[PDB]
């Protein structure tokens, strides 16, 4: 009916106390292994206690709040995926071993972040992992009795990546929904100019943006009550060549703030009131941006994440999430967003 979500991820140092459960129907704990070597879904030894009390922990602030395992995330080995992928045997192992893990953590489902297929022949290997997924899924919940696992996907902010296109038939008939990567447009590390991270339009259509990425899922067949909206926590910190130049695409030397430009919503909310910052919401792109000197960061804020909150409940999709719950500031974002969606 409807997800409101989030990520958690340990390294966060955010307290899994902390997380405001009231906000969300769903959260994703970030992020279990494949073994490369067995082709089994795996906790750290780390993350084993933290994750497997999870879900009885968040819980605690809102009973009815669900919770998903993520495998894999952004430095996952996509040699292993792919290889994991490309065989019956391998596709049973780690099928098999993420329903064991997310029923002895006691989530309610699972979400697969192979962050991405890169191929036609890892894009085929996807979907048929997919299917047989959700058959297994339907078979343990027959075989133990209980609730079936629900089944995600993070995924590229269209089905067109690069000219590989996703297995949109498998994943429409497979997944509960997919969390559709609305971000990380714009980076120091690939930009030599300032631009919106996460822009929910391009008026010039010259670049990424969220709108264009959902709506491309939708023409190729994607269910809107199965795309979840993404956006970011976080923005990105760029320094101007010139203080009199602060606009989108303004000519920049590199990064700020650190090596690739990423800093958390919180620390900018900071970086505002420490400096004094002069702020923009950008109604055309739907994205904010702060500056004060030669520091200028692209990111989320208030407005835009209520605009994209609305644009997704107006155009059908099934709700939204945000990259990470530890990044935000006092729960104001996520408080923002459920609010936003209610109200519309």
């Amino acid at each position: 009916t409807v997800v409101k979500a989030s990520y958690w991820f340990p390294a966060s140092e955010f307290p899994v106390t902390d997380i405001d459960s009231s906000l969300f129907t769903h959260l994703f704990c970030a992020f279990a292994d494949l073994n490369s070597q067995t082709n089994q879904v795996t906790v750290s030894s780390a993350n084993q206690p933290k994750f497997s009390t999870f879900t009885q922990t968040v819980q605690r602030r809102n009973p009815s709040v669900k919770t998903l395992l993520s495998i894999g995330g952004g430095i996952a080995d996509k040699t292993a995926y792919a290889s994991m992928a490309s065989n019956p045997t391998s596709r049973k192992s780690f099928i098999d071993s993420s329903i064991r893990v997310a029923r002895s953590y006691g989530f309610h489902g699972l979400d697969l972040d192979w962050e991405y297929p890169s191929s036609a022949t890892e894009m085929t290997n996807f979907g048929t992992l997919l299917r047989e997924w959700r058959s297994a899924v339907v078979a343990e919940a027959s075989s133990s009795g209980k609730p079936r696992l629900l089944l995600a996907a993070a995924v590229f902010y269209s089905n067109n990546y690069y000219s590989v296109l996703y297995p949109v038939s498998a994943v429409a008939s497979s997944l509960d929904w997919v969390n559709l990567m609305a971000y990380d447009f714009y980076g120091p590390g690939w930009s030599r100019v300032t631009g919106p991270p996460a822009a929910l339009f391009d008026p010039s259509n010259a670049g990424p943006s969220g709108d264009a990425g959902t709506r491309s899922w939708i023409q190729a067949g994607l269910p809107a009550k199965k795309a979840v909206l993404g956006f970011p926590y976080y923005g990105y910190a760029w320094r101007l060549t010139n203080a009199n130049s602060h606009s989108y695409y303004a000519p920049t030397t590199g990064a700020a703030i650190s090596p690739d430009g990423s800093i958390g919503y919180g620390q900018i909310r900071k970086f505002i009131v420490d400096n004094g910052a002069t702020t923009v919401y950008n109604s055309t792109v739907v994205g904010d941006y702060c500056y004060a000197g030669t520091n200028w960061i692209g990111y989320d804020d208030n407005q835009s994440i209520v605009t994209k909150v609305r644009y997704a409940k107006q155009r059908g999709l099934l709700g939204y999430f945000s990259w990470h719950v530890g990044a935000d500031d006092n729960s104001g974002l996520s408080r923002a967003a459920s609010q936003a969606w209610d109200a519309t």
